[PDB]
C-alpha cells in the first residue's frame, strides 16, 4: 500500500485513489476522487469500473447548506450509510441526469463554493452521503474516507465514491458475465497499479490522522 | 426493430430486451428484464453495460403491498421518475448490497409472490420505480415499459431496468475514458444484435397495447 502522504498528494492533484476498508467490515475497495473538478472522462472511467452507484460524500455542514435531508428517517442500513435524497444538476447542459457528463456536473456543482439548494433537482441520479462529524476515526467507512481526503488535500468538502466490482468474464454472444463479485485485497492493489493510481487502507488513513489527533 | 410479440416472447423467456424511448423524450435505450428470476450472472452483465443505477419498475399495488413510499414528496424530476425509497434484500446471503449477487437477489425478492415489507432493508442499493396506473399509454417511459412487458409476458409485476451508456474508449494506463455518452438509435440496435437480444421502441409497444385498448 502507498503511504498516506503520497495518497493525499495524488488526491490533491485531482486523481482517483483506491481505498480499502477493513476486511472485517465490507472488505471492499472504492474509487475515491475530489468532486470539485471531476471530469466527464474521469466519471466515464468511474462508471465503467465500478458498481455505477456513484455517491458523493460530504460534510454535515454541506448537507445543511445545500438542503439535503436524509433519504430515510429510520435508517435500516446495517452500517448506517447516510444517503441523502438524490440529486441532478440544475443546469442548461443537463439532459437525463445519468450520463457521465451529467453525473460529473452534479458532483462539481455539489462541491462549488457558491453552491445553493436550488442548484440541485431532487430526486436524481447522484447520491450524496453524509459523513459523520467525527470523521474516519469515528466511522471507518468510505464516506468518511472521502471527506477526510478532501480535508487533508485542502479540497472542497465533497468527494465522489463508488465500489470497484469484479465484472467477471465476458461470455461471447450471451448477456451474462461468469463468476462476478467484488474486487478484493491484492486484486485492488493490482487494479490501482494498472491504472496509475495510489492505493491505501482506511486503517492507515486513521493512523495518519491519529498522528495529529490521537486515538479517538 | 423487432415486432412486439417477439419481444414479449423473449421477455417471457427471462431474457433482457433493449427498449428505446422516443427521440423527443430521453432518446435512450434501457436493458429491461423480468425481475422474478434475474440471475447473478445476468445482473453482472447489466451492471457492466449500463449506467449501473439498477432500478426495479413495479406497480402502485406493489409499492403499497411492500411499503415503498416515494423517495421525495415534492418530485423535482422533470419526467417525474417515481423513485421509491431504495432497498437491499433482508436475507442471510446479502453482504453489502451492491454486488451483482445482492442486487439480483433484491430484485427477485421484490417480485416474489410472498414478498412482504420486512423482506427489504431501507435504504439500500436497488431503486424501485412506481409505474403510473395508466401504463405505457399514459406515460411513455421505461418504467412503464418494464411493467407493461411483465403484464404482457404473464410475469410477476416487477421489472429491472437501467440505461445503456456509451462508455467511450479505453485510454491505456489512464483513469479516463474518451468520448463517452449514451448509446443511441442504431447503435442500440447493434448492441442488441451483438448480445442476442430483441430490441424495440416504446412507440411500437404503445401501438401493440392500443390493438386491445384503443388510443388513450
Ligand atoms: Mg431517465
Ligand atoms: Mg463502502
Ligand atoms: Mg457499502
Ligand atoms: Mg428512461
Amino acid at each position: 500500500f502507498d503511504a498516506i502522504p503520497d495518497v493525499i498528494q495524488a488526491f490533491k492533484n485531482g486523481e482517483f485513489v483506491v481505498v480499502l476498508d477493513d476486511p472485517s467490515r465490507e472488505n471492499e475497495a472504492d474509487l475515491i476522487i475530489a468532486a470539485e473538478s471531476v471530469t466527464t472522462e474521469q466519471m466515464a472511467f468511474m462508471v465503467r469500473h465500478s458498481s455505477g452507484l456513484i455517491c458523493a460524500p460530504l460534510t454535515p455542514e454541506r448537507t445543511t447548506a445545500l438542503d439535503l435531508p436524509q433519504m430515510v428517517t429510520h435508517n435500516a442500513d446495517p452500517r448506517g450509510t447516510a444517503y441523502t435524497v438524490s440529486v441532478d444538476a440544475e443546469h442548461p447542459s443537463t439532459t437525463t441526469g445519468i450520463s457521465a457528463h451529467d453525473r460529473a456536473l452534479a458532483c462539481r456543482m455539489l462541491a462549488a463554493p457558491d453552491a445553493q439548494p436550488s442548484h440541485f433537482r431532487r430526486p436524481g441520479h447522484v447520491f450524496p452521503l453524509r459523513a459523520v462529524a467525527g470523521g474516519v476515526r469515528a466511522r471507518r467507512g468510505h464516506t468518511e474516507a472521502g471527506v477526510e481526503l478532501c480535508r487533508l488535500a485542502g479540497k472542497r468538502p465533497v468527494a465522489v465514491i463508488s465500489e470497484i466490482v469484479d465484472d467477471g468474464q465476458e461470455v461471447e454472444g450471451r448477456a451474462v458475465r461468469a463468476a462476478p463479485g467484488m474486487l478484493r485485497g491484492d486484486e485492488c492493489v493490482a487494479f490501482a497499479r494498472r491504472w496509475g493510481l495510489k492505493v491505501c487502507t482506511i486503517e492507515d488513513m486513521i493512523a495518519h490522522v491519529e498522528k495529529t489527533e490521537g486515538k479517538l
